[PDB]
């Protein structure tokens, strides 16, 4: 396990600079408008405006965890819960993506985290933008993290009319599809539209699938295809999820092979596909590596791809964000209880399900918890601070014997967390502290 | 089934008047520090503040609410969801509580909905307020929603060491304790605190129980009591919860008799319990009725409590909101798919498991999806408007064959729905349309 990787950062931002002739290190460009040195300064200059302190470890990942937030736990209150946000792990991931595939330039997934440092910093990298709301639009619009319009793609395959209509005129053009009606209305509100038809997927072996929802069948691309033509639509591409959380190296290979066929079906009806995007799916904290998965598909996307006349695009949300927010919650209050002499041990932290815990229902999330300072193992039970009896991160388990004042360290709360998490009983964690693994701002 | 219950209403604010010579229906003076008749201005006065439409139907419930829809469906989109709130239902359930336990003073749990339309009647209706944090405590007292901080109780049995510094500082003093570490904390921070002794009760009929988290056994009140008059805690109740949507009549009997044994193992250590705190549990919606609860307490409290020395308050959340919100989705997109000629019939509506409908998960809830203008039965699926599959409130399930531009009402939606909901892939419903179903102000 390592705290960072300094060696991968360093050729990220030396790739494309005047200290190497501009040159690249692949046959292709760096992700974005902006030059190496512009891009440097860029993401510099988020990381002056978010206060970032350097911290620097070699070091484990969890050994790097457990010192920062002795450190930090001395407008808020000593044992308020909080955030220590790594902004080094987003710019470390961009660069392993760089590295692997420079061939499939990132789009981020906004819904996996919205935090406008990561929006800023991801926006300074390269990376495009995901949205599925009109709200998400407008968040990137609006903070100015585009150069173009062209660089958000509406990756929300059901559209409310009223999305449509303010995508059409903020000037998206790139929208998801994948089904007859979703066709006619693209059409009428959406004139100005470079569709892209998203693909069903053997999904089975994600965290999350999704295919049940979202995913036009292999046999349904026929009318698809029909419709588009009929109802005066810009085919333009082809996408697919394989679900988030997916460690299937053959749930990738085999959506690659199949948006192949797509591309052929598609010049039947008039149209010559330009884009493919392969979506999201892959791990963001380090059995399945990123790299084993990019081993995997930059084969596939040599063979089938590898004429040069299509842009490939990806739409990672977890990757770029899981690793980098460590979640810490004081111990406050505590019972025992007689189970059913055994004792169990009741414990109250704040922070929980009606808040940055709701992943472990709507993400299947298990989350580790460390004991800052680790006592003998009792039968604990865990909970958050709402009244709800149901708001239980822990129920029953062995764990070492903790007191009042101690504190939680819950490393990689980076996606699906706060992202979906509520105010319920009045309660949220709101200190933040930020700080960047990777030596890059003097 | 009935829209409304006006003879209920004008008894209410008849009661204490000068029309009736400041007489009161019962040995018990009305509730709030307002005369009958500042009491009804007050209403009135937040009626004219959210521009409340009075709305009067005999019709029932569903057929007013079928009617109202149809009306309102013609800053927002037209296909936007929205909630039509109907604060006459609120003023009807508090009428209701006055005329079945008026020996019993209300004090609204502030967690199954904060929204200030909903505090501020209830505010100038006589009702206390039950709050669980800082944060709930401020909203209250930052809104001036209470004459004195005597009229908040801080019922949570275990809170953070600045929630107990805040509410010391704010005055507040009636507050919950169930464990012996506790005791210690509200000595040191809440030293002017009149503590309420919370004990368990047989909640396994309840929808939510919550034994499993609060309330101190029987046979651990004996040390609880020691430890108050050992930390110099004044123990001035007994407070209790049967857990949330219980019909179980037999646990509020059984809560209250166990709550009378406290009363008596107070006096040996120093203390004359003037407070009985019932808690909540209590139906909001139109087989176990209010009336049923109401008449099997009634007796119990007279036989055990009819002494005239002790004050009996309870702490309701459902039962004053549940039934006063309507919410109202638009079916904006859907796909066909072949049952593994069978087909299933997927469509998408904008509000869902991320938002208002978490209750399906949080509070075991099971909402009624009507229909607005009901076509033959198809194994239906409806999702909510983000990316996730898992955001589904049907699956496969025989339901009429819907079109795009239809309208689903989901009445009793006013209790843990938007007071937990997050924003995921930001979404929200944010229109409100506020409607009177009582004759009240003119």
């Amino acid at each position: 396990s390592v705290a960072s990787s300094q060696d991968l950062v360093d050729l990220f931002f030396l790739e494309g600079s005047q200290a190497v002739d501009g040159l690249c290190f692949s046959p292709y460009p760096i992700y974005g408008w902006r030059t190496a040195e512009e891009r440097r300064a860029a993401v510099c200059e988020v990381f002056k405006t978010y206060n970032v302190v350097t911290r620097l470890p070699i070091e484990t990942r969890e050994q790097y965890w457990r010192r920062l937030s002795n450190l930090y736990t001395q407008a808020y209150e000593p044992e308020d819960p909080f955030y220590i946000i790594d902004l080094g792990r987003v710019v470390e991931q961009m660069a392993r993506w760089r590295h692997e595939l420079p061939m499939v330039r990132p789009y981020f997934a906004v819904k996996s985290n919205p935090q406008p440092a990561v929006l800023e910093v991801l926006s300074a990298l390269g990376a495009g933008f995901d949205c599925a709301s009109k709200e998400e639009i407008h968040m990137v619009l609006g903070r100015q993290l585009v150069a173009s319009p062209d660089d958000i793609i509406f990756a929300n395959p059901c559209k409310q009319l009223g999305d449509l209509r303010e995508a059409q005129a903020c000037g998206v053009t790139y929208v998801t599809v994948d089904n007859p009606l979703e066709m006619e209305k693209i059409s009428r509100l959406m004139p100005s539209a470079h569709a892209i038809i998203r693909i069903k997927t053997n999904d089975s072996k994600a965290q999350c699938s999704f295919s049940t929802k979202f995913g036009a069948p292999l046999e349904d691309v026929e009318g698809l295809l029909e419709a588009a033509r009929q109802f005066n639509v810009t085919v333009c591409g082809v996408s697919f999820h394989v679900g988030s959380g997916n460690d299937d190296q053959s749930a990738y290979v085999s959506a690659v092979r199949d948006a192949y066929q797509v591309f052929q079906q598609a010049v039947q009806y008039g149209f010559k596909c330009t884009i493919l995007d392969i979506g999201g799916g892959f791990p963001g904290t380090e059995n399945t590596s990123f790299e084993a998965i990019a081993r995997t598909i930059r084969p596939v996307l040599a063979e089938l791809f590898g004429g040069g006349d299509v842009t490939i695009i990806s739409e990672p949300g977890r990757y770029f964000t899981a690793a980098s927010h460590a979640l810490l919650m004081n111990v406050f209050a505590s019972r025992t209880l007689r189970l059913s002499e055994p004792e169990e041990y009741q414990y109250y932290v704040n922070d929980g399900l009606y808040h940055s815990f709701n992943c472990i229902l709507f993400d299947h999330a298990h989350p580790t918890l460390l004991l800052l300072n680790d006592r003998p193992l009792r039968i604990t039970t865990i909970f958050g601070p709402t009244c709800d009896s149901m708001d239980c991160i822990l129920k029953k388990q062995p764990f070492p014997e903790m007191k009042l004042g101690d504190w939680l360290l819950v490393p990689d709360m980076g996606s699906y967390t706060t992202a979906a998490a509520g105010f319920f009983n009045g309660f949220a964690t709101r200190r933040l502290e930020w700080v960047s693994s990777v030596d890059l701002c003097a």
